[PDB]
């Protein structure tokens, strides 16, 4: 027994899975996701913007039912939330300058600049990892703010789910100067299995209905397709 209006919440930061076009309107593949899955729920959704690190308490404070925003399945997070199956595999990787010789590792980045956004997973890891062995961690409301700290030089690199980092910024003009430093960082207990919908753990009739309608545009097609707008390769993963 589903509300009729589902609310979900959202950063317009992270291109190609959720931004703003110059009118304004929210685009991306989360976007797309969630309303082909409003559709077969066959409830209205209401976009929300907000800045990263508020999603899940507003989520807990019911001020938005659900959350699409890139958001990793996590041990830690499922202490406070639930989630849908899986949307789509998300791993972490650092940008810096062309031809800078940083990695991500200790010995590279110690006493260097590095931008995580705020309430995230890389947030968690860098602070955990880097800020504690004196690497100067910076966090940031959004990731915009990052994409430029680091083109006007203020950072020296960054961590951000790898897609973003290469659709949303590396592929565009404001980071022609800039690539990837070094391989993706894999870590089980940071960065979760994938990304998935956000939702409060007693909604358990929400979380039936977002599954089902992701099997379901999973089964038909209709999410290669839409992937294919915006990848040309497998960003679902395993
Ligand atoms: N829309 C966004 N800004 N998403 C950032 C997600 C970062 C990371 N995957 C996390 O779950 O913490
Ligand atoms: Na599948």
């Amino acid at each position: 027994a589903l509300p009729q209006t589902v609310r979900i919440g959202t950063d317009t930061t992270y291109a190609p899975f959720s931004s703003k076009d110059a009118k304004g309107e929210f685009i991306g593949f989360d976007i797309d996701l969630g309303n082909e899955m409003c559709k077969r729920m066959q409830v209205k959704c209401t976009w929300v913007a907000s800045d990263f690190d508020a999603l899940i308490p507003s989520l807990k404070a019911k001020k938005i039912d659900a959350i699409i925003s890139s958001l990793s399945i996590t041990d830690k997070a499922q202490q406070e939330i639930a989630f849908s199956d899986k949307l789509y595999a998300a791993d972490s990787r650092l940008i810096a300058a062309k031809g800078s010789p940083i990695q991500p590792t200790l010995e590279s980045l110690k006493g260097k600049h590095v931008g995580v956004l705020q309430g995230s997973t890389q947030e968690a890891y860098a602070n955990d990892n880097w800020r504690t062995k004196g690497v100067d961690v910076v966090a940031y409301a959004n990731q915009d703010l990052i994409y430029s700290d680091l083109t006007a030089g203020r950072l020296d690199a960054a961590l951000q789910d790898e897609v973003a980092a290469s659709e949303g910024f590396l592929k565009q003009p404001a980071g022609k100067e800039y690539a990837f430093a070094g391989p993706s960082v894999k870590d089980k207990k940071y960065f979760g299995d994938g990304t998935g919908v956000g939702l409060r753990k007693d909604d358990t009739e929400l979380k039936a209905a977002f599954d089902k309608a992701l099997t379901e545009l999973r089964q038909d097609g209709t999410y290669d397709k839409m992937a294919k707008k915006y990848f040309d390769f497998n960003v679902y993963g395993d």
